């Protein structure tokens, strides 16, 4: 069985705690591999393996297992433990009852009936949050690859949520595919034209994501097709503000979003003018659009 290296320490999927099948009871469907409310009582997501998966996509899900149990930050999704000795196989996390970012975004969008949903401190707050995660794996080597909203989970629905980064799979299959499946709207230029991925990949990532947040979940560089975003980015190209978006919050992007990779900041610099951000009143006083 494959080792995973974080830190200074070396892990095998001996190391993980595995929770026997019998204490643990499926509720229902998530949005589905397929994705379970569980309970271990303990409130867990249940990521299962389809047995119909072959060799490599129980190694894939292994790893992936390996490499979340390795983390010990607050906006890194935890893992409460693995059941590898039953099939289907399942890893359990923890349950994050806000779901997934991007259909948060979607779903709360201020309206004429909810206008007053979310707020501009709110998104500052997600932001926050996902950079503050962002920045545990910088300082420990970790590249994630694959920084979107799709990716990242919140607590709850309601005022106090948390976000957290949830899904590690790419950064799990470079370390071991489509080219109309990469995520070339997230991507730099040196990673989608050499391959090359350092820290500052997930800080253009993480530039794209602030997109997605304050635009409240629309798709990056709408109307655009991969190849089109791809030769519109190399050619220096870079998408208008989001509807309504502070000029500070915009400005954060575009310099997450210059061409050099040393021309970007770290996300200790990000975290400081998301703080700024969050201090400014013009800037949390902003209204959101109201879609009708
Ligand atoms: C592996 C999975 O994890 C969780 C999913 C959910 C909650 N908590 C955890 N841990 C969840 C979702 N939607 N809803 C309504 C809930 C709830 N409650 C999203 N979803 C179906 C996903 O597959 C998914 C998407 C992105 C990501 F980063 C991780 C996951």
């Amino acid at each position: 069985n494959p080792n995973y290296c974080f830190a200074g320490k070396t892990s095998s999927i001996s190391d993980l705690k595995e929770v026997p099948r019998k204490n643990i009871t499926l509720i229902r469907g998530l949005g589905h591999g397929e994705v379970y409310e569980g309970q271990v009582p303990l409130q867990v997501a249940v990521k299962t393996l389809p047995e119909v998966y072959s060799e490599q996509d129980e190694l894939d899900f292994l790893m992936e297992a390996l490499i979340i149990s390795k983390f010990n930050h607050q906006n890194i999704v935890r893992c409460i433990g693995v059941s590898l000795q039953s099939l289907p196989r399942f890893i359990l996390l923890e349950f994050m009852a806000g779901g997934d970012l991007k259909s948060f975004l979607r779903e709360t969008r201020p309206r004429p009936s909810q206008p007053s949903s979310l707020a501009m401190l709110d998104l500052l707050h997600v932001a926050r949050d996902i950079a503050c995660g962002c920045q545990y794996l910088e300082e420990n080597h970790f590249i994630h690859r694959d920084i979107a909203a799709r990716n990242c989970l919140l607590t709850c629905p309601g005022p106090g949520r948390v976000a957290k980064i949830g899904d590690f799979g790419m950064a799990r299959d470079i370390y071991r595919g489509g080219c109309a499946m990469l995520p070339v709207k997230w991507m730099p230029p040196e990673a989608f034209m050499e391959g090359i991925f350092t820290s500052k990949t997930d800080t253009w990532s993480f530039g794209v994501l602030l997109w997605e947040i304050f635009s409240l979940g629309y798709m990056p560089y709408p109307s655009k097709s991969n190849q089109e975003v791809l030769e519109f980015v190399t050619s220096g190209g870079r998408m208008d503000p989001p509807k309504n978006c502070p000029g500070p919050v915009y400005r954060i992007m575009t310099q997450c979003w210059q061409h050099q990779p040393e021309d970007r900041p770290n996300f200790a610099i990000i975290l400081e003018r998301i703080e700024y951000c969050t201090q400014d009143p013009d800037v949390i006083n902003t209204a959101l659009p109201i879609e009708y």
